[PDB]
DNA sequence: TGTCCCTTCGCGTCTCT
DNA sequence: AGAGACGCGAAGGGACA
């Protein structure tokens, strides 16, 4: 809408059907996503240099370019990207993915120039590894992370004896300038007048808004723990997992939530101890009596919903849908909640809701199956990745559907089911493994590493070579993936 | 109306034992 | 094996030009 001048937005729709067109191939959701948080110099400046990008020295994938363009300051990186990545992947050899994952952020051209300007006086006086700078870079206000983490690692290292490993760790987020200066004041302070290990102090400066966490820490660590009858590991457990507004938001509701709705204050703890504790308290508040209506559920169970991030989406889904699941899909709520009780339960339900039907009719699947699928974090994924992948894998590369369903019962069961599809071929006949291995290794959290791991083992028989055979490796890794493999080859070293 | 920086929230995956 | 660490990104707000 967006008036000003006008006669030339006939110039900005120009743009926009020749970006459909041929360099790129934008469909409409990534022009929405670009104009959106890039606005329209950003879009203009695509169009400007499409060509430049795709070819030539930097040759970037359409989806890189979307992604460095969309934030504030697109136009900006997009520009510093064009000059900067040759010379930053050979005089520095990063990898054109790291200098990507750098300037996907706002005010990318102010990381990318500060990491060209720092990355050597970093990586060699202060002894960082790239990775490390890198690390420190990929966020937002990223130059002034760097900037202060070239001056304050001396001291913070020295005075306060913390590892590098650590100031790292608290650079390594959204104003990171901001939590190391606040770590660096308020270290002394928190640690001998309120009693807590420099550990504890990280922890809790290594979020975003740390800070704020740290601040709000100082001011209400004793009101918290007199009053209300808390012990500082608790204090500690919400101000790292929800910072400056669960503190706050805890201090404000505990009552209330032991009185009124007779929480014990443990659990008010579990709840607020999340991403958006201060939303998953207020949530609970409310909804918690007529959650535990509509016959609906116990305390235990909203208190177990509330209790991961984005609880107050679990929460807001669960009441909304309880109902239609129950009784129109025939589900007991023991499941409603087993769903709802993961990462991204809202996107579970709403998931399982809409792909019920079709799993078990169009694929032939109990309801007790799906669920199960459900019942993990990133149950969508996995629900949605079964849809597309179980035919594939039951024709393609001969699985019974049980198997495909163990796979996908497990968090990060996307990953799992398509990393299968990926190397079930090579495994079985490069290597002589039997699918039911296959699928065993596959049937645990961590499935795909455990399978990647597995076959870079093989493929090139690393340092630790003979010594185990393949039914050996295979047992391994069904019993603790990556880890256990690793584990082998630094018992060599 | 663009650019930069900071804080809060939500989703997904892996590992720690 | 459920808790907790970790990575990632969307969204919203403040400051300045």
């Amino acid at each position: 809408m967006q008036w000003s001048g006008a006669r030339a937005l006939e110039a900005l729709l120009t743009v926009a059907g020749e970006l459909r067109g041929p360099p790129l191939q934008l469909d409409t959701g990534q022009l929405l996503k670009i104009a959106k948080r890039g606005g329209v110099t950003a879009v203009e400046a695509v169009h400007a240099w499409r060509n430049a990008l795709t070819g030539a020295p930097l040759n970037l994938t359409p989806e890189q370019v979307v992604a460095i363009a969309s934030h504030d300051g697109g136009k900006q990186a997009l520009e510093t990207v064009q000059r900067l990545l040759p010379v930053l992947c050979q005089a520095h050899g990063l990898t054109p993915q790291q200098v990507v994952a750098i300037a996907s952020h706002d005010g990318g051209k102010q990381a990318l120039e500060t990491v060209q300007r720092l990355l050597p006086v970093l990586c060699q006086a202060h002894g960082l590894t790239p990775e490390q700078v890198v690390a420190i870079a990929s966020h937002d206000g990223g130059k002034q992370a760097l900037e202060t983490v070239q001056a304050l690692l001396p001291v913070l290292c020295q005075a306060h004896g913390l590892t590098p490993e650590q100031v790292v760790a608290i650079a390594s987020n959204g104003g990171g300038k901001q939590a190391l200066e606040t770590v660096q004041r308020l270290l002394p302070v928190l640690c001998q007048a309120h009693g807590l290990t420099p550990q504890q102090v990280v922890a809790i400066a290594s979020n975003g808004g740390g800070k704020q966490a740290l601040e709000t820490v100082q001011r209400l660590l004793p009101v918290l723990c007199q009053a209300h009858g808390l012990t500082p590991q608790q204090v500690v457990a919400i101000a790292s997992r929800g910072g400056k507004q669960a503190l706050e938001t805890v201090q404000r509701l505990l009552p209330v939530l032991c009185q009124a709705h007779g929480l014990t204050p443990q659990q008010v703890v579990a709840i607020a101890s999340n991403n958006g504790g201060k939303q998953a308290l207020e949530t609970v508040q409310r909804l918690l009596p007529v959650l535990c209506q509509a016959h609906g559920l116990t305390p235990q169970q909203v208190v177990a919903i509330a209790s991961h991030d984005g609880g107050k989406q679990a929460l807001e889904t669960v009441q909304r849908l309880l109902p239609v699941l129950c009784q129109a899909h025939g589900l007991t709520p023991q499941q409603v909640v087993a769903i709802a009780s993961n990462n991204g339960g809202k996107q579970a339900l709403e998931t399982v809701q809409r792909l019920l039907p079709v799993l078990c009719q169009a694929h032939g699947l109990t309801p007790e199956q799906v669920v199960a699928i459900a019942s993990n974090g990133g149950g969508k994924q996995a629900l949605e990745t079964v849809q597309r992948l179980l035919p594939v894998l039951c024709q393609a590369h001969g699985l019974t559907p049980e198997q495909v369903v163990a796979i996908a019962s497990h968090d990060g069961g996307k990953q799992a089911l398509e990393t299968v599809q990926r190397l079930l071929p090579v495994l079985c006949q490069a290597h002589g493994l039997t699918p039911q291995q296959v699928v065993a290794i596959a049937s645990n959290g961590g499935g795909r590493p455990a399978l990647e791991s597995i076959v870079a083992q093989l493929s090139r028989p690393d340092p630790a070579l003979a010594a185990l055979t393949n039914d050996h490796l295979v047992a391994l890794a069904c019993l603790g993936g990556r880890p256990a493999l690793d584990a082998v080859k630094k018992l060599e070293h």
